[PDB]
């Protein structure tokens, strides 16, 4: 159930070319989703961005990997969707995978694994710890980055 | 060493739903490349376009899955690069994986395995027979398609 995540970050050269930079992180496949690998360009999502008006413009170019840092649970107490619901909505919107940074809402792990009986066909990964920090520092400062999620 | 390939065609709807069609097929990871999963937008290359230097190198956004249908060897007398060279060049040009349809040149399988001692860090996949046909009939109709290459 360990999720080996590779992030390919593109760093602007002074000539305005870009330089590939690869970083390694580790998370866990949630029992809520497939035990499969996935790869695609990272799109950061705010978690309250995964409540549905069901608009066409919400469908990102098929195959993106969504990165969602969960807020402290006493901040969005009337949440549109469960964390599990948010993962599904991400997949409906074209996500090949979702990574949850569960650092500020570690109870979210349990909330996901309760959906274990009807799992998503796509992987749902959670990160925390330094591994979440590394990913978020890439994502916050990274205009374009690509994630490769490898199972085993 | 079996590569499980899914080719997903996709279409945004005004209704706010992705419509998808997934075709499943089987190929093999060459020893020429990493034994790793990979996923990205499919780009069809004519095998001659994996030749000359640097004009077309950044044509395609990093992360694409190259589909190259080989020609019979005698058609291509003076080959700019070996089939192995062609695979390496695709990866220099951003490819996250390469799929060769080796139907018209099955000696390519042996050529690729010659580079087994110094494999690429990205997977190099081949298909033939009915698997190659399904793949090519989707790729030739020139819509946008994602390929998912699952190692086991």
């Amino acid at each position: 159930e360990t999720a080996f995540v590779e992030v390919v970050l593109f760093e602007s050269s002074p000539s305005g070319d870009y330089t590939t930079h690869t970083t390694g992180l580790t998370g866990r496949f949630s029992r809520a989703g497939a035990m499969l690998s996935a790869e695609g360009e990272i799109v950061q999502m705010h978690p309250l961005g995964l409540c549905n008006n069901n608009d066409e413009e919400d469908l990102y170019e098929y195959g993106w990997v969504g990165v969602v840092k969960l807020e402290q649970p006493e901040l969005d107490p009337k949440p549109c969707l469960t964390v599990l619901g948010k993962a599904k909505r991400a997949v409906q919107r074209g996500a090949t995978a979702v990574i949850f940074d569960v650092s500020e809402n570690p109870e979210a792990i349990d909330q996901l694994n309760q959906g274990s009986e009807d799992p998503l066909k796509r992987p749902v990964v959670y990160v925390k710890g330094a591994d979440a920090i590394k990913l978020m520092n890439i994502v916050n400062k990274q205009k374009v980055a690509r994630a490769r999620i490898q199972h085993l």
